[PDB]
């Protein structure tokens, strides 16, 4: 596993960003083989879609042939209510990209049927054949996407019922109310994710020093699902200097010498 | 991971009972399209045997297409003394359902080439394609089928020797004498029981208390290979109310909330 | 899994080149059909190598059809040097075998394109379709070939830098100086361990007791690596005496008991 | 040890200021004996600072002859300011009972001798004999007065170096800036609380869950002194639901039933 | 602290019973400076005071000038049930000896005030200045005497509320309908025993091997009470082969050394 | 508790030897009132010893009113050994400063009568009143002075068998023969150490990581003695930097702040 030990949030975004452009960019989509990108919603990772956007700008990238799949979206929540995931991702990243509306792929909240929404989602990454790098963040409780503790570390697309912790955290997007936040939600489930070729998980905070510690120093299990990246081939933790804290001397100080030329470019 | 907090056995029977019936009866199966059952053996089950065996006599379902293996049997023990695995099953359900004689299938522990026995235990799940629903129940330490502590989490059917402490456990159908109780058994693996669709164990009184939070709330481990079911993407645990005594407030909380409604049905 | 508990390095030493000896002449090597053996260095498999040595001597075993993969090697140091793992393996083994050098592999570790040596590496291994037999040792720390903590559970041959720690452990083999040891390596993956049919682990020593504890009655993680024996299907432990010091009670005793007869031999 | 398992932080305030006036009451201070209360600052005693005025306006409880002892202090904050513990404990209760000056003591954040500022508080205890009932709350990391992390289980009143968490827990009350929260303060040590007669722990709201959890189920350590009270004869922590997730759900039952009728005051 | 490995119960009782007559003989006990006995009700002690009384009538030893104290007593149970405490005490060993009935000291689970019962007890044994060997059992929670988990480690003779689990466990008196055994009972402190010159508990059974871990390798904690004979400078374990069974090796290996010739009456 | 953080072995001699200059100059010891210094032996007090002479030698100290009492002795070995810790005592600081022979106190390994001599050793502290300052080491095991893992946290001086680990790591002394190690030891108690006014442990190395942890962030325990300081109101742990690789990175954060003036001699 790398883990990126970095200080600021700010510095996460830059660096995290910057690798999901060199993988584009290294890939060459095109419109028959289109560069599948996994995505979050939350806190963590707005420094990063504000480098990607400062970046499309600049004509470094473009998106023109990424395809994206989003890891989560409450459900009952209307579409163009501003707090629901499609609300956030098109203010936050979409409507300043060239990404084509064909592209986008967002988990239908108010699905009729629930169980064949989840079911088409699967089938539609299936038909581009692979997740080429997705990006997450980790809940307090060490949720990855919406897998709360307990969750299959095999599990597919499904409803979730959501931590009353979880939606205590998110009501500071519903004015500070916990009966405003959604108690379910449709996600991707860890065998999902699993299946991804890169997974890269943002970490900024001290809310998160549990949940990274469980991440790298603890035991695979379903309680802390972000302990799924163990088994990963791929797996990549971007993190400020809070969440740190809870992680062993030996530890940060491994993987500060490993990454040392690969964080110097500021 | 699914648990169903219940507060008596009687009622973790009649729902354990009434599961395998809707899933036997929403499958509908023919001779051609059997359902197949996985089934275990001990005094957890016994409120489900009995629940099952009231609802066949009244009509509610029928075994006459449904395919049967059993997790163990113990090795040397006589076929037709009144503990060996073959004469619980008989006395305790297949004499009183509609299931015929070919869609039985026991372990021999008294086949001369006990090696050739459990290969060919394989082949037969193997033809059949794949185990539908596993009931099982989970030992003092832990132990899924017979599959000891230290167990490798990807195993196949095979003879193992059983814990002093399985055998004590057990000797209460052997008068209470230890030595009466056999030495070794043949169960069907981890990786066996990780191949069916779903596993549903049922989990009874004080004593399953650190098993049911190893299961739960503990790390992937052999030395409780019950903690194998956080990796199956469809897992069930039916508790009573001691059993959950060692879990976190917040887990049963959660929990309870999830199947409220679920379980309602009295 | 199996756990062989002997008492000194000598008995397991016998012990492990029998069951190579044994191994080897049950499946009947031919040009066609090799028997493909992974192999370690260090100074923990020193009397498995002499054992076998002598073996080979008395005409018990021929490796004229044996096909040999390293776990590791060293990045930078030269072939000829006498601490090189390709130096090493001539040293205490080839040089008294009759190994054909067609038939043996070793990582190049000063291959031009380092990346390009692993994948070469990967697929000779998969030309010969699986590796019959990986004997290795563990680290201090755990790890398995050159994994060291935080490696992927699911990780292929690739370029690894070596913890401090081993670094220092290894520092014997350079006359005591750290300065002198590599701090990098090649080194076969635990996915790629993994995909061996059997898997047999040498723990020699104290200093390897909180190890043992840990790949025995510890989590799956990834900071020990040698805890992903738990999830292979073909896993053997031989240790001796002072490496058991950190086990309980029950679990030694449980194995002496299955191993009884199996270590009589003497 | 005794937990009270209430509800909500208005119950929790309720039966700390029922305990309160019930050991005042039944000790029945003169000024030749006066009742000695020791007395926390911040968020959590809110509830119980207001019953006790009420009940002390309503004729329940005369402070004429009690003497009061506070924890802690900031070093280097003007006593005016509205955030000194001296203005908040005469905000929220001084200024509303009838309780003498002379019977009030603080510790001197100001104190240009810092060791004899201590060392004259511990002696002005020592004068009175001891504490009768010393009342506090507990820290997100454990904390009991200000005695932080590795803080000596024997420690006396000295001045401490608050832990950057507290001084962000703490940065609510200076418009969350933690740059305003002062640095270092005064505290009485472990050993002066265990000193007390009777110890009151107030617990509210799911951040202190872990605090509660080391306190009730974790071992004696210094890394979270709240510890402390499971070698004191006589403490009691009163709780409201939210604080109690991460306890073991027979860990709380056995409490329910113990407090019962203690805590139906209805 | 020592720890005496037997391998039966049958030892246990020899060389218990052994060490109490050496004390006795070696302290040469008068009217004026009595032997002060502390001792245990239960299963476990049943060797114990057989071996005793027999070493009696074989003129070893007389309890002519030995007082004792029992460590508790259930609550609202009348005296002449045969299960009563003092019932115990009697029938298993006073009727036996030659010990005064004015030597004899037992709680009264009938007074009509539990605190003056319980601080008069505290009283008597003051008034013979201290226990010079309080002899006890350990519960399978790993409580000493009744001081249930959460009991505070410097608790005092008081009345306390039996958990369910111990209630359970003593059913078996009460021909295993927990319905009738008593839910309350009075009891010596933690700090009581802690008092005692010398402590010696015995424990035997598998189903004590939890307790006898927390015991020897748990740190200080209030869960289990057994844990407070590490601060005893003055405790021995007496034990059977199955209550070590969850100790590391090293651990028994060590006190198999040390006790060596001390264990080899034959 | 304190914990210095230096770099290196020779600093940690440095702020040792300054430390005790500085309690013994500003005790101000006379004839009527000395300074007592208790002290260790073994590799790690070699740079303090070394500083300890320099500063005298430039006459910064005078050891003319100070009395020593060391931690312990090996049983059994010759007095004019090069390894008894009298000779240790002799050839590294009693040689080279002025401190009066009748002021040295050393327990004599070769005492007839050990119950004797380690009674009379106590009653020698006790003649003094207390030891001001008791420097000490730890062990790989956590041991202080020779209170070997199951020790009493109140113990006093005895005799003690050393565990196997020590004697290994102590074989260092004897030209790594462990045969030739002692295998017995008189060393002063827990208790005895918790009686000084000030305890003060020098911890160097990878190998003591592991005891520094559970001194630090552990749980009091009597497996690990170094725990007791928990206990004690003044304890102080120098460290160099291999050493507290086993801690979070928050505590060592925390200690650095607390003492970057206090460690910038330079
Ligand atoms: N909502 C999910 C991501 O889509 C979830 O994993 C989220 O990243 C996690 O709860 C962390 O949220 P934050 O970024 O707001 O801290
Ligand atoms: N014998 C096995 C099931 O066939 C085993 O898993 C068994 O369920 C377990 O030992 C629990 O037994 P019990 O139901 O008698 O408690
Ligand atoms: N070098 C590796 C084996 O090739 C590594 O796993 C090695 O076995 C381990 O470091 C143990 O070394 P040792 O045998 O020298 O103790
Ligand atoms: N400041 C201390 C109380 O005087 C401390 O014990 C305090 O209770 C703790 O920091 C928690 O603060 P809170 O009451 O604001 O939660
Ligand atoms: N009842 C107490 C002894 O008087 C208690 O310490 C007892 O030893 C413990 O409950 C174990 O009971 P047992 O001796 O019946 O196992
Ligand atoms: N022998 C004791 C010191 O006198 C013991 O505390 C010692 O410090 C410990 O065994 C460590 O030895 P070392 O100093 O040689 O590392």
């Amino acid at each position: 596993m790398r883990l990126i030990p970095l200080t600021t949030a700010e510095q996460v975004g830059k660096w995290a960003a910057r690798h999901i452009v060199n993988r584009i960019n290294a890939f060459k989509p095109t419109a028959d083989r289109p560069f599948v990108l996994g995505l979050p919603t939350g806190g963590t990772p707005m420094t990063t879609y504000k480098a990607l956007v400062e970046m499309h700008k600049a004509g470094q990238v473009s998106f023109k042939h990424v395809v994206t799949f989003n890891m989560d979206e409450y459900v009952g929540l209307p579409k163009e209510h501003p707090e629901s995931y499609y609300s956030f991702m098109h203010r936050n990243f979409f409507d300043h990209v060239d990404i084509p509306a064909e592209n986008i792929n967002l988990l239908n909240g108010n699905a009729p049927d629930i169980d064949a929404e989840c079911r088409q989602y699967e089938e539609k990454i299936r038909s581009y054949g692979k997740i080429h790098l997705f990006m997450g963040g980790v809940g307090n409780d060490g949720h990855i996407a919406f897998n709360e503790p307990a969750s299959s570390l095999a599990s597919r697309t499904r409803i979730k019922t959501l931590t009353h912790d979880t939606r205590v955290a998110n009501s500071r997007f519903f004015d500070n109310d916990v009966n405003q936040v959604p108690k379910y939600a449709l996600t991707v489930g860890v065998g999902t994710l699993l299946d991804a070729e890169e997974v890269m998980i943002l970490v900024l905070g001290s809310q998160k020093a549990l949940a990274l510690q469980a991440a790298v120093e603890g035991c695979v299990n379903h309680m802390w699902t972000i302990s799924c990246l163990q088994l990963h081939p791929k797996a990549i933790m971007v993190c400020d200097e809070p969440s740190t804290m809870e992680l062993k001397v030996k530890t940060l100080r491994y993987f500060n010498e490993l990454e040392a030329e690969n964080i110097k470019g500021l």
